[PDB]
């Protein structure tokens, strides 16, 4: 496969904007969801699971298809939950019926990112709905019952390297883990919508203890009232991952400058951009628009 970006047709940056003024205001309005979190997590998570299929081995998966929207994806057990981002997000593709289902799911996690204080990550447009038997077959996601080992081989089928990986999971700061949609239950940290590198100082500070919990799933908890995933916690057994994880900690910003750079490059996996195709655009928060 080769998939080539393709500009919706007649539309520009400001048409774009557009869009992502519609999610931020809705992100805003519809602040009650699940105990006040809001849905800027569950949309973070949406645009990395319909990202995360891709295997660059033949190019298949990845967002360009946006086949998330057929029944094969949607049902994928790893994607229990994800309903939730999908509803929020339909009102807004009847506003704008141009815009393609890879764009707007993608476009979904840009805003919620920046939305929640996070760092600018530039997008560029040019998905192409693509049809039902191009959706990747179920198993292409990661479990979370493993080890460093694990992640950095999972990681290789999208090739992002240690410190990609590292910048990619300090996003699990944000929102919680669920019992009925992953047998896993409880948040990450105090501060879980809004962006910051609070994922790393929690897994360096507190005293985690390995513990089952009602799935009979295992999980780290703390006396804090906070929860790690064993491949989270792999981040500090493995030494490589390790002094990735110290750095971030120290330093939020070198964290947001390559969170950006991995999320991005996350997002265009088996994508292939033209050159005539516009530059990224780096869309406005409502903030800074006044509105
Ligand atoms: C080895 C990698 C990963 C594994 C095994 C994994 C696994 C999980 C699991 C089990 C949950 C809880 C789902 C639920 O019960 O609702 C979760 C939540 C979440 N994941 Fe990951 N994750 C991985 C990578 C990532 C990456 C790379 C991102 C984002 C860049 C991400 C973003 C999220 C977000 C934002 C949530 C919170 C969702 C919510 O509040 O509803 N994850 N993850």
């Amino acid at each position: 496969l080769v998939h080539v970006a393709s500009v919706e047709k007649g539309r520009s940056y400001e048409d774009f904007q557009k869009v992502y003024n519609a999610i931020a205001l809705k992100l805003r309005e519809d602040d009650e969801y699940d105990n006040y979190i809001g849905y800027g997590p569950v949309l973070v998570r949406l645009a990395w699971h319909i990202s995360g299929t891709w295997d660059k081995h033949d190019n298949t998966g990845g967002s360009y298809g946006g086949t998330y929207r057929f029944k094969k994806e949607f049902n994928d057990p790893s994607n229990a939950g994800l309903q939730n981002g999908f509803k929020f997000l339909e009102p807004i593709h009847k506003e704008f019926p141009w815009i393609s289902s890879g764009d707007l799911f993608s476009l979904g996690g840009v805003t919620a990112v920046q939305e929640m204080q996070g760092p600018k990550i530039p997008w560029r447009c040019g998905r192409v709905d693509t049809p039902e038997d191009t959706t990747p077959d179920n198993g292409r996601l990661p479990d979370a019952d493993k080890d460093a080992g694990y992640v950095r081989t999972f990681f290789q089928r999208l090739n992002m390297n240690d410190r990609e990986v590292v910048a990619l999971m300090g996003a699990h700061a944000l929102g919680k883990t669920h019992l009925k949609n992953s047998g896993y239950e409880g948040p990450g940290g105090a501060a879980n919508n809004v962006f910051t590198n609070e994922f790393y100082l929690n897994l360096l500070n507190e005293d985690w203890k390995l513990e089952k919990n009602d799935a009979n799933n295992e999980q780290w908890d703390s006396k804090s009232g906070y929860m790690m995933l064993p491949t989270d916690y792999s981040l500090i057994q493995d030494p490589k991952y390790l002094s990735i994880v110290k750095e971030y900690a120290n330093d939020q910003d070198k964290f947001f400058k390559d969170f950006s750079k991995a999320f991005e490059k996350l997002l265009e996996d088996g994508i292939t951009f033209p050159k005539d195709a516009p530059s990224p655009f780096i869309f406005k928060t409502l903030e800074e628009q006044g509105l």
